[PDB]
């Protein structure tokens, strides 16, 4: 039910260069024209980018990078924010995130995915614990992640992951990376999301 309203915001993303599909992932709308996106992809180069079929050029959107406090230290989240100069409205789902969430073990976990490989998919998983920092093979550091047990191929990055606490269904952040039957999300705080909605509305 809520799960679907998250999907309404999730959109297939891709990165092209010289005509060939170089990369592919997801992005989740949070408000207005703001989309949560895997930062470690805008690092490596792109020519064109497709969001939901829209043939975007480089100069038509702008990216916001955030820092996170991991053990009282300041690192740059792998969850970035792609904002279109002009585009379509997504729902405000920023109201669903939180800030001081410590999720219990074994709890269910859902991963709303929408891309060009699989399509509009959801998956299930189990909550493990908080991981401080995770480093990729090329050095794409991913701080403040959250570990959950589930099957996650490539192109799931950017999808929206939601769990439970009490009677509430909280969105934690966006799926970042994984493999080995385990997955990782860039933990995103509501406070952070609101302080940017102020600056864009």
């Amino acid at each position: 039910d809520l799960q679907k309203m998250v999907m309404a915001n999730v959109k297939p993303v891709e990165l092209i260069l010289d005509g060939k599909t170089v990369a592919l992932c997801c992005a989740t709308g949070v408000f207005g024209t703001a989309y949560l996106v895997p930062r470690h992809l805008f690092a490596e180069k792109y020519d064109k980018v497709v969001l939901d079929g829209r043939q975007l050029d480089n100069s038509d959107f702008r990216v916001f990078e955030f820092e996170v406090k991991v053990k009282g230290q300041d690192m740059m989240s792998d969850a970035a924010l792609m904002v279109l100069n002009r585009g379509q409205r997504v729902r405000d789902i920023t109201m669903h995130f939180r800030d001081q969430v410590h999720i219990k073990k074994g709890t269910p976990v859902l991963g709303v995915i929408n891309n060009a490989d699989v399509g509009r998919l959801i998956f299930s998983g189990d909550a493990l614990t908080y991981k401080d920092v995770v480093v990729a093979m090329d050095g794409d550091t991913m701080p403040g992640l959250f570990a959950y047990r589930a099957g996650t191929k490539v192109g799931y990055a950017g999808g929206a992951v939601m769990t439970k606490d009490g009677a509430h269904t909280v969105i934690i952040g966006t799926h970042s990376a994984g493999g080995n039957g385990v997955g990782y999300c860039s933990c995103v705080s509501r406070s952070s999301l609101l302080q940017l909605k102020a600056h864009i509305d």
